[PDB]
């Protein structure tokens, strides 16, 4: 009565690992963690479309030989690329930014397939920010055997787009508690 949508991701027995892994977290922290490969990615401005493509594509054919772990993110600084697996209808978990402006969702089509991309502009951090510095976007592409993983970004804004910011109206609405507990899993696999 609480974990359906949850359980439906959690089927196969590569999804075994992971979910031996997240119940080896308190369960309050269970909410709050990212399911994200060990890479890492080298930071990058601003991706090219085809670029985005690509390393998803290369990431899908690699799945294998990259392991996960559970962790928090937060405050990731600008140029942060996370490679992540998420269920396109769970919120995404916490990561310290705050939004003045809702998530934008564009669709392209690349090659015939579909990537999503969700655009998140005017990010701020609400401790150490009073104007929006920050844009993160997730993407991810449909229909080459890697739906529910993302590449996430988090990259600096232009000038242009920066406004006044101001936690009690941002999104999400409630501060994190911090400081952070730490609950970074061992690794696993998510498929064999
Ligand atoms: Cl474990
Ligand atoms: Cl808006
Ligand atoms: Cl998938
Ligand atoms: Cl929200």
């Amino acid at each position: 009565h609480h974990h359906g949508t949850e359980n439906l991701y959690f089927q196969g027995s590569a999804a075994t690992m992971a979910a031996q892994s997240l119940l080896s977290i308190p369960v309050e922290y269970r909410s709050q963690v990212w399911c994200r490969a060990n890479l890492p990615y080298p930071p990058a401005p601003q991706l090219p479309i085809p670029a985005v493509v690509d390393i998803l594509t290369k990431a899908s054919q690699a799945l294998p030989q990259i392991s996960f772990s559970w962790t928090l993110i937060d405050q990731p600084p600008d140029g942060s690329l996370f490679l992540v697996w998420q269920a396109p209808t769970l919120p995404s978990p916490p990561d310290g930014m705050h939004f003045m402006s809702n998530e934008r969702f564009f669709n392209m089509d690349v090659a015939g397939k579909v990537l999503e991309i969700h655009e998140a502009k005017h990010g701020f951090y609400p401790l150490s920010e009073t104007r929006t510095m920050h844009v993160r976007c997730r993407y991810r592409l449909l229909g080459v055997g890697f739906d529910n993983f993302w590449l996430v970004h988090y990259f600096q804004g232009s000038e242009t787009d920066s406004i006044p910011a101001n936690i009690s109206v941002a999104k999400p609405p409630h501060l994190r508690r911090y400081p952070l507990p730490d609950v970074k899993t061992s690794p696993f696999l998510l498929q064999e």
